[PDB]
Order: structure tokens, then sequence, then C-alpha cells
């Protein structure tokens, strides 16, 4: 049907429908028209940038999803492709006749993408350099464990006119605000654009804007990316857009310090007094582990992981969200605007899992281990299996965190701490502590080889189907350890659709998250249980776990065990932390960043 019309609109229904079946044989037969496009860089600026300005436009205005975008990125990638010995032999004649090559360049600007040493997101960072492509962005993207001095060389060397942060979590944004100050110390204009969709405004305009005096825009998504980035190139709104409204950051700034007042702190004495307290000569007595140390799993199962997956976080990567009520997976499929792309996103992203499956290119790796616990007041003790907790002397020491925000009088929940679901040790009652740690292998390669193909869209599955893998290890693990390897909670008779809800018995804190997010315990349970020589799975200088789709957490298994966040602490608990911690305070101040409640500026 579309066949019939002429070689640009074939080149236009090509790039908007994401079809790659004729895009080489219509892209010859417009080159083949040399009087209709005299330069070979005519036929990309003409009806090629068209399409994908459209698909631009078509995305902005929310007519046109995440996944068609980037079949329409594979598209004009699988062109360009076909075209670069043409661009190349075309700037060997401007060479040989004016020359020199020129500095023509046909996307609007140049644009560094950078991840910081620290947080892994790296989906999409990757998916802001494409739609950018799609928005005609030149995109020098740095990929994950990119250091600062390294953006800040590589922003001068290649001069670019953006940088481009990515943040997708809580901590470990504080190597944000140094790059800010590294480069407002280094004197440059150059605009800056902040995280991702997880980044609230108020950590950019209290640690990040009022510390650069260039622009520093905060973007929600790509899909605006087009009036964003242009109005950083566009000379009519460069000079006034960036303070006219990020003023608002005066607001940001005085308006929470004055809210500041209204935030109340418990003395850590009077915190400690009102802790989660629990008689445990009522309480049912710890259940022994069937082994001490640390059992290994070499080759896991891939097979059986299929069937724990949760594809609800794997359907935010796409951003495709439906409304209430049919909101989220399996709901998502029988919405009218977001089914078609949902079932098209799940039905590849099953196909390639089955493949890679079958095809054994994945392996799943962890460990598991359990030892006796005694806790002291804000602290956990681990021992030997032979040692006497009372008499003898801990092997391993895991600190926690006590909520110390003052709450109102209304609510009479107790100041939550970790240490609290494991008996005291003067009591005389023996319990237990596990933990674990999972990881998906080979995901880091698959990416890199789909990538060096051009298709980003098997990039991206893939690499959420290694982490959707990495949870589904994760839970699968959990499961065994509350019916098998730990047998505290045999009498369960649950499935995934209720593990799905966190129904089960017992919590599994992962160090960083709300509930201690200190996130040095990973050194503690790396060095306890032999965890990088066994399975592989690396700490980071930052303490990231490597491969990326990795998953790591300790074992509770108090029946009354819930999940809480620290929230605010005062000057006395870090103090208190740190001594407890035999280190420096500035090491604590430093990793107990965001759940500081004072400021030290
Ligand atoms: C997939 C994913 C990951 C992946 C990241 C992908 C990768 N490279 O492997 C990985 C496996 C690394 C992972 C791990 C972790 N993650 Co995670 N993860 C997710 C998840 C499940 C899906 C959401 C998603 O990926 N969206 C797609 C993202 C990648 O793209 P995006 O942000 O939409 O991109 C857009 C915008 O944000 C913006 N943008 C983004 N970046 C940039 C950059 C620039 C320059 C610009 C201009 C714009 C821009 O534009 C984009 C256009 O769409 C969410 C669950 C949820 N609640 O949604 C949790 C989530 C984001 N993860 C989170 C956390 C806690 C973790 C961990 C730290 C857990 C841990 N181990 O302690 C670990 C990291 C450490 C480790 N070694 O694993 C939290 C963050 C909240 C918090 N507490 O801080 C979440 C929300 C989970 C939760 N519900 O608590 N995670």
């Amino acid at each position: 049907e579309w066949r019939n019309g002429p070689v640009e609109e074939r080149l236009e229904y090509a790039l908007v429908k994401g079809i790659e079946k004729h895009i080489i044989e219509d892209t010859e037969e417009a080159r083949l028209n040399q009087k209709k496009y005299p330069r070979p860089l005519n036929i990309i600026e003409g009806p090629l940038m068209n399409g994908m300005k459209i698909v631009g436009d078509l995305f902005g205005a929310g007519k046109m999803f995440l996944p068609q975008v980037i079949k329409s990125a594979r598209v004009m990638k699988k062109a360009v492709g076909h075209l670069i010995p043409f661009m190349e032999k075309e700037r060997e004649e401007t060479r040989v006749l004016n020359g020199t090559v020129e500095e023509e360049d046909p996307y609007q600007g140049t644009i560094v993408l950078a991840t910081v040493k620290g947080d892994v997101h790296d989906i999409g960072k990757n998916i802001v350099g494409v739609v950018l492509g799609c928005n005609n962005f030149r995109v020098i993207d740095l990929g994950v464990m990119t250091p600062c001095d390294k953006i800040l060389k590589a922003a001068l060397d290649h001069k670019a006119d953006i940088i481009g942060l990515s943040g997708l979590i809580t901590p470990s944004l504080d190597e944000m605000i140094f790059v800010a100050k590294e480069m407002e110390r280094l004197a440059i204009r150059i605009p800056l654009l902040i995280g991702g969709a997880t980044t609230s405004k108020t950590h950019t305009a209290v640690k990040i804007a009022p510390r650069y005096s260039a622009p520093v825009i905060h973007v929600l998504d790509a899909s605006k990316s087009v009036v964003v980035c242009s109005q950083l190139l566009d000379e009519n709104l460069k000079d006034e857009y960036f303070e006219e409204i990020m003023e608002e950051y005066e607001d940001i700034r005085q308006d929470h310090y004055e809210s500041l007042k209204e935030r109340r702190y418990l003395p850590l004495s009077q915190a400690r007094k009102s802790g989660f307290q629990m008689d445990w000569l009522s309480e049912p007595h710890p259940v022994k582990p069937t082994f001490i140390g640390t059992q290994v799993f070499e080759d896991y199962d891939l097979q059986k992981l299929v069937d724990y997956i949760d594809w609800k976080p794997f359907f935010d990567v796409w951003q495709l969200r439906g409304k209430y009520p049919n909101r989220g997976f399996p709901k998502i499929f029988n919405d009218k605007t977001v089914g078609g792309e949902a079932r098209k996103v799940y039905d590849d992203a099953h196909n390639m899992l089955n493949t890679l499956i079958s095809q054994k290119k994945l392996r799943a790796r962890g460990v598991v281990g359990f030892w006796p616990a005694q806790s002291i007041q804000d602290d956990i003790h681990l021992y030997a299996e032979a040692a006497v907790p009372q008499a003898a002397e801990p092997i391993a020491t895991f600190y926690g965190l006590r909520q110390q925000a003052e709450k109102d009088s209304a609510s009479t929940e107790p100041y939550y701490c970790l240490s609290d679901f494991i008996a005291p040790l003067h009591s005389g009652i023996r319990d237990y502590l596990g933990l674990f740690a999972v990881a998906c292998f080979g995901v880091e390669e698959l990416s890199k080889a789909y990538e060096d193909d051009g298709d980003d869209y098997s990039s991206i599955m893939v690499k959420a189907l290694g982490d959707r893998l990495a949870e589904a290890f994760a839970e699968e693990l959990h499961e065994r350890v509350r019916r098998e390897l730990w047998a505290y909670c045999g009498s369960e008779q649950l499935d995934v659709a209720d593990l799905r809800r966190l129904r089960y018995k017992g919590i599994r804190p992962a160090p960083g998250y709300p509930s201690q997010p200190d996130h040095t315990e990973k050194l503690t349970m790396w060095r306890l249980a032999d965890i990088e020589q066994s399975t592989g799975i690396r700490l980071t200088e930052s303490l990231a776990m490597a491969p990326a789709s990795a998953v790591s957490g300790l074992y509770f298994s108090n029946l009354k065990s819930k999940y809480f966040a620290v929230g605010k602490i005062s000057k006395d608990q870090v103090e208190d932390y740190a001594l407890r911690k035999n280190i420096s305070v500035a090491e604590v101040e430093k990793w107990l960043g965001p759940i500081l409640g004072y400021d030290t500026d």
C-alpha cells in the first residue's frame, strides 16, 4: 500500500512506522536521484530529519510511546549506516576541493551523557542518548563508571555544548554536586542537565543550582527534550529561560529553610528508651538454620527463575502506564492507549528470554549464609557455630540506625531499628541472622553486542531482562531460605502471587535502603561470606555490586520484623554511630548524607 508512494514518502513512512524491511532499497532509490540531492548531505537533511522531527514531535505530544521511538531510531540508524560510505566520500571530496574537512554538523548540537562513579542505572541514559538522536542531537555516551575528571575532559576535548548527568536513586547523588563544584571552579558556562525520574528539584536547588553560575536545568523525560535542549540552543530563549523561571530555586531554598523549624527530633537516649521493645520470653524461640557457613550456587537454573519474574518494573522501563484501575501488569495489556505496545514489548522480552535460557548465554550465580546472631543495643554481632555467644567474641558486626525524627503524639509507633528484630545478648536467647547475594552474568556482553549491531531496542530489552532475572533469583532464593534452608516458615503454602505482595514472614533489608542507608554493610557482608571470591560479584569503589544485575541483603527471621524508613537523624546519632563503628565523623556524615537532619553548610 505505502510502497506505491514516492521515495521521500517511503522514507518518511519507514521512519515513522519503524519498518526496516525496505529502508536500504528506498535509500538507494533516493541517492540514485542525484539531481534531487546534489550533496549526499542533502538526503539526510531532507526526508530523513523530517521523519525524525515528526517522530520527536509525536513523542513530545504523547501520541507515540518510547518503544516505537526506539524502533524509529533503529530504522534511521540502519539508513545512516547504509549512507556512511557516501558521507565519507562527500567529506573527502570537500577536503580535496576546499582543502580541509569543514566543521559541518548535521546534528543541531553535541551532548555528552555521563553516569557518575556510583549509581549504575544505564538504561535511562541510553534511552536519552538515542531519543536525542530522534531529536536530531549528537550524543557522546560515556556509560557507567565515568570519572568526574573524565567527564570534564571529554566535555572539553569534544567541545560538548551540554553535559548530562544521570541519577535514579536518592543515595550517591553527592557525586553530582561534586562534579558541579568541579565545573564551577573550572569556570565554564556550559549548560547542565540533571538526573532522571527519581530526582526531585529539592536536591538540585539546594546543593547543585546555587552552586554553579551556569544554566542548570532539570528535565523529567526526553520527550520534552525537544523543547528543553532547543531552548538552550535558541539564542532568543537561551539568555532568558535559564534564569526567568529557575528563580523558583529561591522558593525551594527559603520555603524549605522556613519549614526546617517544623522538623523536630528526640534525644538519642530518649529514642532508645522508646525503641521497639518486645518480650522474648513469650516470643517463639528462633529456629536454628540447617547449616552455618556459606552454600554456593554455581549453575542455577535460569528456566526456574522465569516463574518468579514481576513485570511491572519492566514495563516501567518502557514508560508504559495505564489509567486507574487498569494500571500495571497484567491490566496494562487491556488498556486501549498502551495495550498494543505493552503486548509487543512483553512478547519480545519473552522470546529473547526463551532464546537465552535455552542457549545458556546467561548464567545465574549466588551464595547464601547463616550465622548465630546476638544484638547489643543498636548493633548486631555474629559468632561462630561452636562458640558460646555470651562468653566468646563476635566475628562480624552490623551496626543499625534508630529513627530520631519526632512523631506526632497521635501515633504510638516505636522508633524502629534493625537490632530490635534480634534477641539481645543478655536475654539468654540465641538468635541467628542470614545474608545472600545473587547476580546474572553475561548481560554486559549481550547488551554490548546488540549495541555494536545497532539494535538499541534489543540492548535495552536484554538489560531489563537481566535485571528481572536478578530480582527473580533474589526472590526465589528468599523463598527457599524461608522454607528449606532455614525452615522457620515451612508451613507456608503461598505462591508467587503472594510473594509479589510481601506477605511472607521475615524481611530481607538490603544495605543502602531506607531501612539502613549505610552502604558500608556490603563490605562486612562480602568479607564474612567471601562473596567476591566465591560467586564473582565485585564491589565497586562506591560499593555498587558488579554486574549491575545483582541483588544482595541480609535475612531477618523475626516474626514481627517489618520494613521501616530511618528518616532524618541528628548529629548526636551521627557521632554515636561513628564511635560505635570506630570511624571518623566525616565518613559517617558523607555515607548518611541523604538522611542527615541538619545542614552543615
Ligand atoms: C531496572 C532498574 C534497575 C537496574 C538499572 C538498569 C541497568 N542498567 O541495569 C539495576 C539492575 C542496575 C537496578 C539496581 C538497583 N536499583 Co534499581 N530499579 C530499576 C527499576 C526496576 C525500573 C525503573 C527503570 O529502569 N526505569 C527506566 C529508567 C532506567 O529510565 P528513566 O529514568 O525512565 O529515564 C528517563 C528519565 O528519568 C530521564 N533521564 C534519566 N536519566 C537521564 C540522564 C539525562 C542526562 C537526561 C537529560 C535525562 C535522563 O529521561 C529518560 C527518558 O525516559 C526501578 C523500579 C521502579 N520503581 O520503577 C528500580 C529503582 C529505580 N531502583 C532502585 C534501587 C534502590 C536500586 C539499587 C540501589 C538496589 C540495591 N542494590 O541497593 C540497585 C543498584 C545497585 C546494584 N548493584 O544493583 C530504586 C530507587 C529508589 C531509592 N531507594 O533510591 C527503584 C525506584 C526501586 C524501588 N522501588 O525502590 N535497578
